[PDB]
């Protein structure tokens, strides 16, 4: 009755804020604004990286397929924290509590497409009024089921799928009795966030090629690990 | 105990074969695989746009909405189709039964990488032992939950996707209960289907561009109404 372990865990499991601290001395432009979401990006990634460790079964997997569902996963794991920390605000992203694009700032940095993207995850989470225990467990499932070409122990990975989808079972047959089918609507929602991820994923490769942007090692390996 | 409604009038509302029919006068080619392709493609969806009227609701939608669903799901049906026909075979895609493509011809066709990705779809329906009555579902489900942007009712929509979802739980329920949660597990396949999707109007969307290959009416629609 007092609910499930594993949401529990993965509340405990929630990192700090992270700060993206654009540049106060440069001047506003896409630059900037690119350069700041992809430094910000590369410090999530750390973060990230540390936070799959609470995941149950998550570092029993071999180092590769660590690796390779973190370069999966990473960038729905990115959107998901910042659809999450949008939800009492209307029509702008919190990337960061310093850092809130609205429709104009979005327009300067050339991303108006993906964030009305992003913008759609967060409307549709809204209406549904997303938890934040379940905002964790569904970053933990889409760790778990982002569909890695190249996976060693596919098993394993399915094992530790099913941990995490009964966890959200879980979850929702105890807090959710309204709505019996609540946990399978948290699993619909997956759909639009691979698809704007990809989104992401396509547009930031094609700034690093235009290479006006600097990047860091960490979010270039990301990035390189294509998709 | 004889199973689901919904699940039933599906199977039976499923359409016939389509052949492809390769012109058998013309060279192989790159240019006449796609031809080809998107032909059967063309007829594909005249096909879907019939078989839709058969889903519980979707008629009571306004035509507005049924074209949207049907405008930001097509191709998620179609690779479902794909898919499906595919599921007996090894490394080779039925896209019907006189259009098997093997690696060689993917190559050929400039389609490796999407096809790839088609596989990896094969493979995972492959190890769940993906059923008719699964397959029929999950297109109705796709079609209901493919996120439009341009939804008139969204509660409708809504609804219909519950109706659709309790029809995949029911279904699951009675006929699987060594699994009590397949149906959770049939719904994390649909990320990936997305994402292939997407792989496909892209690749197609850079071909219209090209200008090389003939494309017909209903195709061009759905390839412009873009994603």
């Amino acid at each position: 009755k007092p609910y499930n372990k594993i949401v529990s865990h993965l509340l405990v499991a929630e990192p700090e804020k992270i700060y993206a601290m654009p540049d106060p001395t440069v001047p506003d432009s896409d630059i900037k604004a690119l350069t700041t979401l992809c430094d910000l990006a590369d410090r999530e990634l750390v973060v990230i990286i540390g936070w799959a460790k609470h995941i149950p079964g998550f570092s029993t997997l071999s180092l590769a397929d660590q690796m390779s569902l973190l370069q999966s996963a990473w960038m729905e794991i990115l959107i998901l924290g910042v659809v999450y920390r949008s939800l009492s605000f209307e029509d702008e992203l919190v990337y960061a509590d310093d850092y809130i694009m609205d429709e104009d700032q979005s327009k300067l940095a050339g991303l108006l497409d993906l964030n009305n993207a992003i913008l759609q995850l967060v409307k549709k989470y809204k209406s549904m009024k997303l938890e934040k225990e379940e905002f964790v467990t569904l970053k933990a499932i889409a760790l778990a089921n982002s569909d890695s070409m190249h996976i060693e122990d596919v098993e394993a990975v399915q094992k530790l799928q099913d941990v995490l989808h009964e966890a959200l079972q879980d979850y929702e047959a105890g807090q959710h009795m309204e709505d019996p089918r609540r946990a399978g609507k948290m699993l619909m929602t997956l759909p639009l966030l691979r698809q704007t991820s990809t989104k992401a994923v396509q547009h930031f490769y094609n700034i690093k090629l235009e290479g006006k942007v600097p990047m860091h090692k960490l979010f270039l390996e990301m990035l390189e690990a294509k998709v």
